[PDB]
């Protein structure tokens, strides 16, 4: 909850919506999510990747996790890092450079 240094500027998607998931990814091990854009994820769950953050933060990924919904979740998005998951399966080439602006990074 509030505004912290952005993890990176620029990253990649499959369109210029960002709307399209790049790549499936399953999860290796559990995360905890502190701050707001941050995703809480466990052991075996299923996430799909749709943002690759570059430049800053090239360890760094986002998209949404399928799941557990009870309402919404998986419509406000959030970020977690790449050592938790594994891709073997991609849905879309994520080819589309778009950079962030002053609402992204920032929850209130």
């Amino acid at each position: 909850m509030g505004p912290m240094p952005k993890l990176a500027d620029r990253k990649l998607c499959a369109d210029q919506e960002c709307s399209h998931p790049i790549s499936m990814a399953v999860a290796l091990q559990d995360y905890m999510a502190p701050d707001c854009r941050f995703l809480t994820i466990h052991r075996g769950q299923v996430v799909y990747v749709f943002s690759k953050l570059k430049g800053r933060g090239r360890l760094f990924w986002g998209g949404s996790v399928q799941g557990d919904y009870y309402g919404d979740l998986a419509a406000r998005l959030g970020y977690f890092p790449s050592s938790i998951v594994r891709e073997d399966q991609t849905l879309k080439p994520g080819k589309v450079d778009v950079k962030t602006d002053k609402w992204d990074f920032y929850c209130q």
